[PDB]
């Protein structure tokens, strides 16, 4: 089925100069960008975007990092999307990423685990509510 | 339960100059405004808010009408803030709602059926669907 | 000369429930309302909007203040809008309007001279940065 | 001097799937991305944006052209950005820019005059009515 998922650069990527060429990727593999935009996440919208893990060890550890810098979120549409970008961004740990999906987004410019360049949508349902985190139906063009 | 629903005042409710008391009856009648701005719908965008009612002999009507001159959002939040407003607002046809609910707001405000000067969301699907469609969770303030 | 100028509705007058009763008033006194939302200052954005104040002595206090909660912000057109508006808000020390303009925007919903309602653009030149501070030329309708 | 300049990707680029390889272009250059966003123009903000151009022979083609799909503005940040920007995108005729400049933005992605890839301000008072237009002060992180 025809999906939309939420991709977000993290400050990481954004630091290395990653943007145009992750954004890049995505073309080349086919999705449409449906919205786009550079913004600022403060501590307590980047703990609402990730509510669902506030119970993890590393939450805090996330919402900082996640609000410590720019950030841009794009929706990508297109056919399998969820799944299929979730491919191309590769594993969660940069440095497996390196070993097992050399291409990868994450291969190419994640550090580790913390700092793995790019956050995706995992499901159906948080890309459902992240997409409409980011991003109202008007900025979707 | 406390809920979020979606009121536009429409561009008839606007040209009145009726903005402010319509914004100021919902305070009063304590419903906290999560999310507020003026923005104007193109006609397409108006079309896809309007969805659901696509096939209605009145929609390229109101797919005008909504899209004729700029309108206000706002999500009002509280206890069953999707029936409360409602029955604040009054029946769809402004004149019936002189009739049986003088001070509701299309009492006051409304000239007839399709210049009702304000829409709210039907049911909490609808409110669902309409909150994501005008204001992402970064407007949520 | 038809003039624009930027007004914030604080949070203490937010606080208040006076949000539509100010706007009503503004509306009521001839001006048109051409760009309109609620958002939240963070302190860092605050501290820029007040730039030009930035060696006061109340300074941090006036950025605590304006960043504590969700503020609303206007552009409002109109002939000679930036001095007109100005009087009817009235002096900046609430205590004060209630003395001399018992009408005025701060009389009515101001305390104090820190908790006194609502912002206006001090001149044309405030006025130019501060509309585009807070509103693209997208968000005037 | 450090200098803001804005550009927008026009829609001849972002249909050939440029987006990303230009982005990456300019963060490399070494300029600071500012703000980023994907919208759609309407003709009305087409027509303003371009205002100072009005009583152009081509105004209203480069209005229709600006408004047909989706296009992505940044504000670039950097020494002498406005002219080293200029520099980069290349002369205004994508097919003179493959003959003198075979590396710009309009020489590798262009294709004519009209359909040029790219635009960015011309000036530096073109540069600041531009980034207003199209991005508030709140939207520069």
């Amino acid at each position: 089925a025809v999906e939309r998922t939420l991709i977000i650069v993290k400050p990481d990527a954004m630091e290395k100069g990653a943007l145009g060429k992750i954004l890049d990727r995505f073309i080349q593999e086919g999705f449409q960008i449906k919205a786009l935009k550079m913004f600022r996440f403060t501590p307590e919208k980047a703990g609402e975007f990730y509510y669902v893990h506030r119970e993890r060890p590393f939450f805090q550890e996330l919402v900082e990092f996640m609000s410590s810098g720019p950030v841009v979120a794009a929706v990508l549409e297109g056919e399998d999307a969820i799944k299929r970008v979730r491919e191309i961004i590769g594993p969660t740990d940069s440095e497996e990423a390196r070993k097992v999906a050399p291409n990868s987004i994450r291969a190419q410019f994640g550090t580790d685990k913390g700092k793995n360049a790019i956050h995706a949508s995992d499901s159906p349902e948080s890309a459902q509510y992240e997409i409409c985190f980011i991003f109202s139906g008007l900025e979707i063009v």
